[PDB]
């Protein structure tokens, strides 16, 4: 059984939709953002929610599921593809970047929604040839459709990123997503053995290093006094086995076991100075500042979609009680 409602979140239209199990609520005003996901057996909340409305305004990043296209920074806002020279707003001044792209604090429409005994689905979409101010940017045609289906106890959250235009063009994806994690008492697991050396603007240098706690990384383990805003490269690419981000809560004994497809070569786990009671694993199909990187792409991640073409790039949530 599942159900969608339309409700009022912080004085913004909102799609509330879930099944015994699980209730998320978008915001498809608010850069189609998964601002709650709440666990219906133990009527736990997973993810950080904005006191206000004005909060959210002021880090739209930082709550919720925020959609970053791209993900993280790009040197200067500048990068060149197949010859031709992009500018992107310098919006991170003091490392000067551009930073998360260009959705995460755009209207989206619901294009529909769906229901059966296979789960409850909402689809939001956004078309970047109808924002102005975009195209100035990033002058083609890409169109991107969210589909998030809950079907028992996963949350499944696919992108599916078109070319509708004349040119081909590069695209990755991530997400931002912020989840309560309480620093006394929640253990985190990654899979990665390797992240990338970053410079003093957090870009890429291009070289790989080990991550010399990778078995504590693997295993589940305390963030306590560590302070993170670190790129690891999934160990799916050369490894096998999963791809995959775990939070286990302690005290309700909740697993979350964030999963994601092959094309999400790359975590971002950041939690600010480790006080704010929060943890972002953002998952991306590229690295930080891909575009600006002369390595294969089976490295980075860079994707190119030629006119009519599309990608869908999969990951999901799944919430385990034990």
């Amino acid at each position: 059984a599942n159900f969608i409602e339309k409700i009022t979140y912080l004085g913004t239209p909102a799609i509330k939709a879930g099944n015994e199990h699980l209730e998320m609520i978008v915001v498809p005003e608010w850069g189609s953002n998964v601002i709650s996901l709440v666990d219906k057996t133990t009527n736990v909340q997973l993810l950080r929610e904005p006191e206000t409305a004005e909060s959210f305004h002021d880090t739209p990043t930082l709550y919720g599921i925020p959609i970053l296209f791209p993900p993280n920074r790009i040197s200067d806002g500048t990068f060149s593809f197949r010859g031709r020279t992009y500018h992107f707003d310098i919006n991170e001044k003091d490392k000067h970047n551009h930073l998360h792209g260009f959705l995460y604090h755009e209207k989206w429409n619901v294009v529909t929604t769906k229901q059966t005994d296979e789960g409850v689905i909402v689809e939001t979409e956004i078309d970047l040839s109808e924002l102005p101010h975009v195209q100035k940017q990033f002058p083609h045609h890409a169109v991107v459709r969210m589909t998030y289906t809950i079907k028992e106890n996963t949350l499944f959250k696919h992108a599916t990123v078109m070319n509708k235009g004349k040119e081909a063009f590069p695209w990755g994806i991530g997400y931002h997503t912020t989840f309560i994690f309480p620093a006394e008492s929640s253990l985190f697991s990654l899979t990665a053995d390797q992240q990338w050396e970053l410079d003093e603007r957090l870009l890429p240098t291009g070289k790989l290093m080990d991550v010399p706690y990778k078995e504590a990384l693997h295993e589940g383990m305390d963030l306590r006094h560590k302070q993170l805003d670190d790129v690891f490269l999934s160990s799916y690419q050369k490894r096998g086995g999963e791809n995959q981000a775990v939070i286990y809560h302690q005290h309700a004994h909740i697993s979350i076991i964030y999963k994601a497809d092959e094309q999400f070569k790359h975590w971002v786990v950041y939690n600010a100075d480790g006080k704010q009671g929060y943890l972002c694993p953002e998952p991306y199909t590229w690295v930080t500042n891909a575009v600006n990187l002369d390595l294969p792409s089976s490295l980075t991640g860079l994707q190119v979609l030629e006119p009519g073409e599309e990608t869908t790039a999969k990951s999901s949530i799944t919430i385990e009680l034990n």
